[PDB]
């Protein structure tokens, strides 16, 4: 499960958690891996009694589940930084087996670009959708980094936090993210994570649309290995459209590098261009 990350090495020990230090509010969501609910965990930050957090619980027994949670959370400990989601630690003490996260309060990113469409309600204004794509092209650029391929980044996979930081994440083929090397051969490389990420751009700028909607998915598998390229979506300017182009690139080699996609979104969002549809 875990075996593609093999090159990666940990330094220190995974850090663990009282069961009774967690206090259980209610169910956030479920999915590929278990329940997760919000939490109150006591005894984690010297500064603070108790703060929220979210709780994976762990479904299974098992215990091949038990050897992928292991190097799962040893990998989670791993990854720090302002744009990835906060790794706290496990809770190992009898049964089900929990993994703790930082609290994200506004939730997935695809419910929160669809329910903020055309916190502070209303429609993103393109300064804060070019914040948004900084974000999480800056967690791209520390993944990449590290050597690490996510395999799938999408907006559904990003948290968004107070005051609209948003943190990459893996809640659990999503074909419509995926190049055509990914689909046909299983090559999965910091460059399908380049061409994910234009797909989160083009997300982004269609305020939390699927790709490829207009496409069952035997359709849309045909239309990514033929090479047919998504449309330039409405809220887009130009300049956002050509970095899609860039991470598009049919040869891997080919794709602009996220470090470049970074600072072009950078120079971007501290801007904006003057663009209106
Ligand atoms: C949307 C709801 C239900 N939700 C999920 C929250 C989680 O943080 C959460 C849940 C289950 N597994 C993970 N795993 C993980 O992210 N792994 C991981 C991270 C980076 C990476 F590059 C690769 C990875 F595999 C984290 C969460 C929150 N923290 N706040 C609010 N809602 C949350």
């Amino acid at each position: 499960m875990h075996h593609h990350h093999h090159h990666l090495v940990p330094r220190g020990s995974v850090h663990h958690i009282k069961r009774r230090d967690i206090v259980l509010k209610w169910e956030l969501g479920e999915g590929a891996f278990g329940k997760v609910f919000l939490a109150e965990c006591h005894n984690l930050l010297p500064e603070q009694d108790k703060m929220l957090v979210a709780v994976k619980a762990l479904k299974e027994a098992s215990e091949s589940a038990r050897q992928d949670f292991q190097r799962e959370a040893e990998l989670l400990t791993m990854l720090q930084h302002q744009h990835i989601v906060r790794f706290f630690g496990v809770c190992t003490e009898g049964r089900p087996l929990l993994m703790v996260f930082e609290y994200m309060r506004h939730g997935d990113l695809n419910r929160f670009l669809r329910s903020h469409g055309p916190v502070a309600p209303g429609p993103l204004g393109l300064g804060q959708l070019l914040a948004v794509a900084s974000q999480v092209a800056a967690g791209m650029v520390y993944l990449a980094g590290l050597h690490f391929v996510h395999r799938d980044l999408a907006t559904r996979n990003c948290l968004v936090g107070q005051g609209l930081v948003v943190k990459i994440g893996d809640f659990g083929l999503p074909i419509r993210w995926m190049p055509p090397e990914s689909i046909l051969y299983r090559k999965f490389t910091t460059e399908s994570d380049v061409w994910s990420f234009g797909v989160v751009l083009w997300e982004i700028f269609t305020y939390g649309k699927q790709p490829w909607y207009q496409l069952s998915n035997t359709e849309a598998i045909d239309c990514i290995t033929q090479g047919r390229e998504l449309e330039r979506p409405r809220a887009c300017p130009p300049e956002v459209y050509a970095i899609m182009r860039g991470c598009w690139q049919r040869e891997p080699q080919q794709r602009h590098s996220i470090k470049d996609v970074h600072a072009r979104l950078q120079a971007l969002a501290q801007a904006p261009p003057v663009y209106l549809d």
